């Protein structure tokens, strides 16, 4: 096949993407070994769904797992009556998700399970795939002429030909695996045919962070989780926390082989040691560097000019309320809290008004990084840790290092009950989730 | 002194730059050796004059040379009654140039002799200096915060402690020297203190070309000969022909030492060989590579963002005439022609109307590169060799390789008699110059 593996794409046809997926244990070859994963559509990752604004999506999920499951349409501003975090699809049953893609939308999104208490093992076992919303902006020459690729970053650990089970330490830290894969492949080679690449990046890992850097090159950020930036932003590296997405342009500068690496990054994961007194928790420290893929530049590369503008960011109405959410940890219990409470699906924590704008101040009073995710209502990150954000774009996950406060501008869109939670999904399963009701 | 030598600057004071220069043989230390050069203001290069639009310049040139001389205010759109190519200042006499700097003007210009038949030996011996027109655009943060330097590129050859005399081959080719200097210094070191440099570049050589490339870096072109571009233009290298100027931003990417080089370039200079029959002219081929300076980047360089816009280029009226100028050579005679004629100061070759726009098609039917210069009336280069120019900016010198046609948009500004000529100044002295009268 093509030197660079990418998930099979399913495109809407005549404005309709109508598809039956099964969530099923699946024998696969992965990273040179045979394994049984839990997959959508028989593949790992699941198929990439590619749609346009105003398309209808009709997705029937058949549950062939021994456990209940459901779907979260991560990042899509649709109704929480469709993107329903409380729905359970029992084993053997099916459910049809039907929605219209919003008009003012573009970017890379994804789908994965969201059945509270079961997300981490289901996501770790392989249940995830991408959704791309194509934009009329993709026709501008500086993007149309770029070579486009999707990079699904997800790690895995295997034991006896199956995903390794969660340990107690995994529930505390979030599980990371030793197989650090791109599109399910181990260190694939991307042989570029054009000098400009457009890379859609998705961190679909349970807990692993990717401090992305391409040898000898900057990256040009053109989209965040849920939409384009206003103009490209040059960066030397790009941290992608669990659940985050980005799109970057790469402008290949000369012939040769360049590594795309996940550089060392310390997210605050903890180990245990015994040195006499003890036993006591100790930091794991930074991750070991990983090579994600090999990028081969073409002969005599002449990259296109960057686009000068992308999409203007909407002017938002003045906000009507300020919220404060505080994140705390009980690491030895593997319990995680928002404002001192664990998730309770019967308890509404915040009540807001549709079509108003709110300011959310999310404060990490723990020692681990926590990537904060809000369903249904994309937000604008104003500042994190007291540093203004260098661009305007829609996001739906924001990473908070220990001690940091993120200030978010949250326009409330669709009415209904939805959730916010840590996207280290072990922490969500262990309680770090709350309920927002919009009316 | 400062590790990077630059000419002393003379600034206008209260809107007036009033200065007496003497053109004089001057004992100097240059490139580690003692030499007697012909200088303005006792230095090589002469002092940099720094003015703003609407300033008055009052420059009294005292001629202390044994030959007549004059000044050409290269690139300034002022009256040819001030910038007078036919004026002769006899030995021992003085002349005061007085003009107002035009309102809509910015960039790097320069001054040098323009007494027909004597330019090449006077310019080669050291008579040149820079003029900078400061702009309100210099206050935008992306430029204000850059570290600015002027680089006067000029080569020299010494014989018996004096500039080497012209040979017959020098009159045919244009004289190049073995000492390839920046600001009169041999391979100086520029120890950058900021991560973004703004470099004003001037090729003040008689005939040498500089195919400029900075190791491991692109250059961002922000101004051509006579004004800013509309937006920065990324280039991997930049060819500066005799008389041309440019301004570039350099965005230092990492710590280290980076050479700024004049890469090999074949301008069509000719030698003579005898292999049996003979003797016959043979191409010299490409120049040998030269290191111009050593650039030391600071620690942990974080360059500023590029400006997104510079200055919009004026919309010009539709043109009223098309001209054709053809350049030809008689190399073995060292005679050079425009439309089949050599310069005659009594003969008007073109007659145009002030405030109209003309299209000039300049065609090089020789085998050497010829850099075509027009006094008094800056032009917009539309295309060269059938390739559209990638930016809009005012230029006053355009390089033509063998066979190439340049199409120029020439707004005629000040009334009076002026000249156009090759800026390989040996070729001008040997006849490749014509007269334009604007009325
Ligand atoms: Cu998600
Ligand atoms: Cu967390
Ligand atoms: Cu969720
Ligand atoms: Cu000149
Ligand atoms: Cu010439
Ligand atoms: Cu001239
Ligand atoms: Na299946
Ligand atoms: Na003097």
């Amino acid at each position: 096949g093509p030197s660079f593996p990418e998930p099979k794409v399913v495109r809407s046809q005549g404005g309709l993407l109508s598809l039956k997926l099964s969530a099923t244990p699946t024998p696969l070859a992965i990273a040179g070994q045979r394994a049984t994963l839990l997959t959508y559509g028989g593949s790992f990752p699941g198929p990439t769904l590619r749609v346009r604004p105003r398309d209808t999506v009709r997705l029937t999920l058949e549950n062939r797992l021994p456990e209940p499951t459901n779907l979260h349409w991560h990042g899509l501003p649709i109704s929480p009556k469709v993107d329903d975090p409380f729905l359970e699809i029992p084993p053997g049953e099916s459910w049809t998700y039907e929605f219209t893609v919003p008009k003012e939308l573009a970017g890379t999104f994804w789908y994965h399970p969201h059945l509270h208490g079961r997300v981490a093992p289901q996501l770790f076992a392989g249940l995830l795939g991408a959704l791309v919303v194509e934009s009329s902006l993709d026709a501008i020459p500086e993007l149309r002429e770029a070579e486009e690729h999707l990079l699904v970053l997800k790690d895995l650990a295997l034991q006896g030909g199956r995903p390794a089970p969660h340990t107690p330490m995994d529930w505390m830290n979030g599980k990371e695996g030793d197989l650090v894969l791109v599109n399910g492949a181990l260190r694939p080679t991307l042989v570029a045919q054009k000098a400009t690449l457009r890379l859609r990046l998705l961190n679909a890992s349970n807990a692993r962070y990717y401090r992305l850097a391409l040898q000898d090159h900057p990256l040009y950020l053109i989209a965040a989780d849920g939409g384009f930036l206003e103009e490209p932003l040059e960066v030397s590296e790009l941290l992608l926390a669990p659940g985050e997405r980005a799109e970057v342009l790469v402008r290949l500068r000369k012939e040769g082989r360049f590594l795309l690496q996940a550089l060392p990054y310390d997210r605050g994961a903890m180990g245990m040691m015994d040195m006499g007194g003890m036993a006591h928790a100790m930091p794991q420290g930074p991750s070991r560097p990983e090579t994600l893929l090999y990028l081969i530049a073409p002969k005599n590369p002449k990259p296109l000019p960057l686009p000068k503008a992308l999409s203007p960011f909407p002017t938002l109405p003045a906000p009507v309320v300020t919220r404060r959410l505080v994140l705390t940890e009980d690491m030895m219990a593997a319990r995680f809290f928002i404002n001192g409470q664990v998730f309770d699906h019967r308890r509404v924590d915040l009540k807001g008004q549709a079509q108003t704008v709110e300011v959310w101040e999310v404060e990490n009073q723990g020692d681990m990084d926590h990537p904060f995710h809000l369903h249904v209502h994309p937000f604008q990150v104003l500042s994190v840790g007291g540093r203004p954000f260098p661009y305007r774009a829609w996001k739906d996950v924001v990473n908070l290092k220990a001690g940091e406060v993120a200030r978010l501008l949250v326009p409330l869109r669709e009415k209904g009950r939805t959730v916010f939670h840590c996207h280290i999904v072990e922490h969500e399963d262990r309680g770090m989730m709350g309920v927002l009701e919009v009316g």
